[PDB]
RNA sequence: AAUUUCUACUCUUGUAGAUGUGAUAAGU
DNA sequence: CTTATCACTAAAAGATCGGAAG
DNA sequence: CTTCCGATCTTTTAGTGATA
């Protein structure tokens, strides 16, 4: 018995709040005199310009660290070799403990505990890594340490510039600590030696010394080819791809040095080799071109190494591209290239659909021009291995231009010709008109983006040729287009940058850190370090205030606040109370001070501790062996369980320790006034992290006590304490609407509720940052004008909870599982509506069916239909394209709180589109994969913590009880189908579809261009007759037949009855006339659509097209034998465009408004289905027949849950069976 | 067209929604 | 342009300065 | 007049659980 509204306080979610200080008082003119920010900007330029040398020293002691390791590799190789054959448990946990000892003992060398290194240079190892991550690195200890680092005097000085203030660096510092780690983290060095370039040496090994057996004759070749390279000549061939010489791989320099031998010098490498191994059509290109035949490249190592302003940076380029005179070079190649051989010069197959987008009409037609010209130049009978053989050779292999002039006959000889005669005129243009004065006229950054265009098509024809040498190709025509390549390159990156200026903002959003001379500054509010921190806040009449207290004349002032009866008027400072983590600072101040383990070698005696506490504590020598032992896991940690199996042991050193902590609670100075009666006793721990996770909040307390308001005053005047005003549009004096969320979380996190049972807690860590003026009446941009500080500090939600969310699948599906009557939304895109919503029940009626495009009654789809006409009104429009961009990302931010209201509303599952598994064309509002990945990605945190602002506090759903729906966030790749109420589909077979039936278009078309093409698919169906009744063509459809012209997806009906409708009069339920059965087709010339739309009526025109022919059919006859005799290509031309007009499920017209479905199948009632009778039981549009199938396809998903036993969905669904369900389910 | 920040407007010197900040790596 | 990491800290420990004593 | 011992500021430091 689960209830949707038990699914919050789950886990605890960090959030970050941000606030704008206004400068109370007269602090502002003491920060000017004292003149705070200035030197904390110079001090943010010197960590800047500090950084790099930091980063140098770190790499040169991983350089010399790893250039020492001599580790052997078989017994990883072998793991990992049996996990991909078992591919099981026992030896996937097998292969994990033998990467984590591989990364331990590597660490080791780092740490200097490996064991075969002597113990002096151990020892000067190990005193390196105790003094990296130290501030004996500032003052220049580890400088001179190491011996092989070089500074200069000026790096040295900024270098100790920073002395007294090392912590600044601190995070960094600790940054610093992931690369050098042992675990198994992405940032680690261990882990990208053992589990990314390891197993890519291993494979390129294993592909090496197989296909050395298959022959042994390039053997030879690769020993040239090594030795002409130059690199690595001290080794063979033989053993430069053996397991011992990554022993010697580790520095960058060699990770380098490998790639250039497999890459070769831009003089050939491996790979190249290869490819003109397997060109040269012998027999051991076939014995070589049918096994694996690349070496993927090694990763690179951590920490390595490979308006006016662009005005003139353009006209440098502009100028010396005049000066190269590269359109004469240009000209000149293309006027030889009319008279050389044409098989001495090859296209790179990456554009082989560029080419038939450019050359000709189709994006694929030369492709599978040249694709048959190969079948009709086979040898005997086409079989699947040939026709597989042909495939790979044009596939992804370079082709020589004889062919193409042959397959696609010389006319493209004149194309060609026409085009280039263009684009480099277009660049003797852009190399002669001069340049603009500025950039902010509009005429001046078109002028621009023209000259960046020209030459930058003109890039995109010149990577048309093969710039690689897979094949065979004449090295001075190489040289030539390398030369005018390399000439030229770096105009995309003027494109880049030019995009990117003329795109960004017209503000300076860059801000600096403030410290206000403080090592810690705002890193706790807790008021035994509120001396060094120097950071409080106030509460007064709903405002707050933040008080920063600096040292004075150099030394803390300790001023004292103190506590008043509470109806004097002042100020309201809190009492903040923290033990940071209990499972961190129980060791820290018990059992791992300097002392304790110092009494604790040469004694066996229990140690009393009378330090900071009222009693003195006893610590006998059995707890110090529990948290201290020889091996890593302790004895109460439940890895010694996992390890040993000895529960009993593990259970009683449980229980020992846990009755220690108990103790100690009681008689720290700092932890004696907290109530522990909440807690269970000892006995009832199942394992220790419970006990953390529970004791962890009853250590946290914050109380509000009274300070006298002249007290405060005094301080502000004199200049001890900085006094700001926390401050967003909310705590305006003319505020009278809804709040902002961050504002809500403010001030629910000191409404008294949340003060007597902490629910969201204030954490430490804030930041303060001044941003500089970055250069009734509304003033544009009042909040860019003037120089500004900002407060940043984070919070944590829903703090009660455990840390990590568990089994959040498992518990979804089981509420799920529970209530088999929960609604299903379904999200999907559109055209002419941006998101379209549908929520159906569980029996499959639709419950609400509505459009996205309204938000607060102003609609969206206007303000994309116009800046999408104003796109074109001014060619692209670079300005206009980011508008575009930010107005979608804003349309879909507004989108969220409707999504998650109508989930809230009707309490139900949502199914959201798969952006994996699935393409979408334009036309849809929001298409670009990343937008609607960034849609995914929002939607998943808001949900993380889900509240509403009307909502009240106590309530679930409120600031103190946040809904948790969703799994946190973790990669767009790791989601599978689920993630909490967030299900995933995927999306084709959705939008063109019946709704009623489920019939889909079943043939593939693009392939009726051959006459007998048409003669076979017209003879594929059983028999055409004709109903004088209502006056319909009825055709009839077998799935067993066309099969080569039919998809390759059967569906669960073999049988199927396509109908040409009567094209009559129809009225809808509003009694809008509409013609029946009317269809929208684009017009096309010269073989390609140009746009434009035009209607076609099949029946009419089926009526109009016979009786031309004299077919008589009145009698119900069959008419396909009746017309398939006289063989003519206009009957079965005009049959083929009347069958896809029928099949043509959607049809749109944009420039007329009209956009509906019609289902050319009867359905079980006999009827045919028209989404234009606007019927409220089934989809109005297109998009909702869209969204409704999205729905269907997660109500699949549930049913899928069902039927199982286990409480876990099932993968993603293969389009055959949802198209067998549909059309089950449905008939 | 006013915003801690983004989007989009102006009955309202503001409105409706969203917003995890800082730092470093790695891949294309 | 994405994917992974870490911090969200008070108290112990040690450097720094100033006063007392031989 | 120099050296040793006590206040103050900065800087390390401890580390729990659980599948995919």
């Amino acid at each position: 018995m689960t209830q949707f509204e038990g699914f919050t306080n789950l886990y605890q979610v960090s959030k970050t709040l941000r606030f704008e200080l206004i400068p109370q008082g007269k602090t502002l003119k003491h920060i000017q005199e004292q003149g705070f920010i200035e030197e904390d900007k110079a001090r943010n330029d010197h960590y800047k310009e500090l950084k790099p040398i930091i980063d140098r020293i770190y790499k040169t002691y991983a350089d010399q660290c790893l250039q020492l390791v001599q580790l052997d590799w078989e017994n990883l190789s072998a793991a990992i070799d049996s996990y991909r054959k078992e591919k099981t448990e026992e030896t996937r946990n097998a292969l994990i403990e033998e990467q984590a000892t591989y990364r331990n003992a590597i660490h080791d060398y780092f740490i200097g505990r490996t064991d075969n290194l002597t113990d002096a240079i151990n020892k000067r190892h190990a005193e390196i890594y105790k003094g990296l991550f130290k501030a004996e690195l500032f003052n220049g200890k580890v400088l001179k340490q190491l011996g092989t680092v070089t500074t200069t005097e000026h790096e040295n000085a900024l270098l100790r510039s920073f002395d007294k203030f090392t912590t600044y660096f601190s995070g960094f510092y600790e940054n610093r600590k992931n690369v050098f780690s042992a675990e198994d983290i992405s940032t680690a060095i261990p882990h990208r030696i053992v589990q990314d370039n390891f197993p890519k040496f291993k494979e390129n090994c294993h592909i090496f010394t197989r296909l050395i057996t298959a022959v042994p004759s390039l053997r030879e070749h690769f020993e040239n080819v090594k030795k002409a390279i130059g690199i690595f000549v001290s080794t063979s061939i033989e053993e430069v791809f053996s397991f011992p010489f990554y022993n010697q791989l580790l520095t960058q320099t060699q990770i380098d040095l490998y790639n250039q031998l497999l890459g070769g010098i831009s003089i050939k490498g491996l790979n190249e080799v290869l490819n003109l191994a397997i060109q040269k059509n012998d027999e051991t290109a076939h014995i070589i071109a049918s096994l694996p035949h690349r070496f993927i490249p090694l990763f690179k190592q951590i920490l390595s190494d490979r308006d006016e302003e662009v005005i003139q940076s353009f006209c440098k380029y502009k100028t010396l591209l005049r000066n190269e005179n590269v359109l004469e070079t240009a000209e000149a190649l293309f006027n030889e290239l009319n008279s050389i051989d044409l098989t001495h010069i090859f296209i790179s197959h990456k554009k082989l659909e560029t080419i038939s987008s450019a050359l000709c009409d189709h994006w694929d037609t030369l492709r599978n021009a040249l694709y048959e010209r190969r079948i009709s130049e086979l040898t005997g009978k086409i079989t699947k291995s040939a026709k597989e053989k042909v495939q790979r050779s044009l596939k992804h292999e370079d082709i020589n231009l004889q062919e193409i002039i042959s397959a696609a006959g010389k006319e493209l000889s004149e194309a060609f010709k026409q085009k280039t005669s263009e684009i480099l005129s277009h660049a003797h243009a852009a190399l002669d008109q001069p340049l603009p004065t500025t950039l902010k006229k509009q005429e001046e950054k078109e002028i621009l983006k023209s000259q960046l265009d020209s030459l930058l098509g003109l890039y995109h024809l010149l990577d048309w040729f093969a710039v690689d040498e897979s094949n065979e190709v004449d090295p001075e025509f190489s040289a030539r287009l390398t030369g005018i390549k390399l000439e030229m390159e770096p105009s995309l990156s003027f494109y880049n940058k030019a995009r990117n200026y003329a795109t960004k903002k017209p503000y300076s959003v860059e801000k600096f850190k403030l410290n206000f001379q403080m090592p810690t500054l705002a890193s706790g509010w807790d008021v035994n370090k509120e001396k060094n921190n120097g950071a409080i806040l106030f509460v007064k009449n709903g405002l707050y205030y933040l008080g920063i207290m600096p040292k004075q004349k150099g030394r803390y002032k300790a001023l004292s606040f103190e506590p008043t009866e509470k109806t004097s008027e002042g100020f309201d400072k809190m009492y903040y109370d923290y033990f940071p983590d209990a499972a961190k600072m129980i060791p820290k101040c018990s059992t791992q001070l300097k002392a304790v383990t110092a009494h604790f070698q040469t004694h066996t005696t229990p140690i009393l501790l009378s330090n900071n506490f009222i009693e003195p504590l006893e610590i006998t020598k059995e707890i110090y062996d529990l948290n201290n032992p020889e091996k890593e896991p302790k004895k109460f940690q439940t890895a010694y369980a996992k390890k040993t199996g000895d529960q009993k042991g593990y259970r009683e050193a449980l229980c020992k320790w846990i009755d220690f902590t108990r103790d100690f609670l009681s008689k720290y100075t700092k932890t004696t006034s907290i109530d522990l009666s909440s807690l269970r006793p000892s006995s009832q721990y199942k394992d220790l992290g419970e006990y953390y996770a529970e004791l962890n909040p009853l250590l946290y307390h914050i109380s509000f006590q009274r300070i006298a308001e002249k007290e405060i005053m005094d301080a502000v005047e004199t200049g001890k304490l900085y006094l700001f005003q926390i401050y967003n549009k909310d705590f305006a004096k003319g505020h009278h609407g809804k709040p902002n969320l961050h504002t809500l979380y403010w001030t629910g996190l000191f409404s008294p509720e949340n003060l007597a049972k902490t629910s969201i807690k204030l954490n430490g860590q804030a930041e303060l940052f001044y941003r500089p003026k970055s250069r009734h009446e509304i003033i544009k941009d009042r909040r860019f004008t003037s120089d500004k500080f900002f407060f940043h500090v984070p919070i944590t939600l829903n703090y009660q909870a455990a840390n990590s969310p568990s089994k959040f699948n498992q518990r979804v599906n089981a509420y799920l599982k529970e209530h088999p009557e929960t609604p299903i939304i379904g999200i999907d895109r559109g055209e002419r509506n941006l998101i379209y919503i549908t929520v159906i029940d569980s029996t499959g009626k639709i419950l609400e069916q509505r459009s996205l495009n309204t938000i607060q009654q102003f609609d969206y789809q206007k303000k994309l239909d116009n800046r999408e006409k104003e796109r074109v009104a001014a060619r692209q429009a670079w300005s206009v394209v980011g508008t575009i961009k930010d107005l979608k990302q804003g349309y879909l931010s507004q989108v969220i709180h409707e999504i998650v209201d109508l989930m809230i509303h009707y309490q139900a599952v949502v199914v959201l589109e798969n952006l994996n598994f699935g393409f979408k064309s334009k036309r849809t509002g929001i298409a670009e994969k990343a937008v609607y990945q960034q849609f995914e990605k929002m939607l998943i945190d808001k949900l993380n913590c889900l509240v509403l602002k009307d909502y009240p506090a106590e309530k679930v759903g409120g600031v103190l009880n946040p809904y948790q729906l969703t799994d946190q966030f973790t990669s767009f790749a790791k989601m599978g189908t689920q993630s909490g109420f967030l299900f995933y589909v995927p999306a084709p077979y959705t939008s063109k579809i019946d709704p009623l039936t489920g019939f889909v278009d079943p043939f593939v078309w693009k392939t009726i261009k051959n006459h007998e093409s048409r003669k076979h698919f017209l003879e594929g169906f059983d028999f055409l007759h004709y109903d004088v009744k209502t006056g319909d063509f009825i055709l009839h459809f077998k799935m067993n037949r066309n099969l080569s012209f039919q998809r390759g997806l059967p569906g669960f009906m073999p049988a199927w009855d396509i109908v040409f409708e009567k094209n009559e009069t129809q009225f809808d339920a509003k009694g809008t006339p509409f013609i029946a059965g009317k269809r929208i087709v684009p017009v096309i010339e010269n073989h390609r659509f140009t746009g434009r739309y035009r209607d076609l009526y099949p029946a009419n025109e089926l009526i109009a097209l016979l009786e031309e022919k004299g077919i008589v059919f009145r009698d119900g006859s069959n008419i396909l034998p009746k017309l398939l005799e006289n063989d003519d290509s206009h009957a079965i031309d005009t049959m083929v465009a009347l069958i896809r007009s029928v099949l043509q499920m959607r049809n749109s017209n944009a420039a007329t408004g009209e956009d509906y479905i019609n289902s050319p199948v009867r359905d079980l009632n006999g009827v045919c289905f028209d989404s234009r009778f606007q019927n409220p039981e089934w989809p109005m549009d297109a998009d909702a027949n869209g969204a409704y199938h999205i729905a269907l396809k997660g109500q699949l998903l549930l049913n899928h849950l069902k039927e199982s036993k286990d409480l876990k969905l099932q993968n993603g669904i293969s389009n055959q069976d949802w198209l067998a369900y549909i059309q089950e389910l449905r008939n």
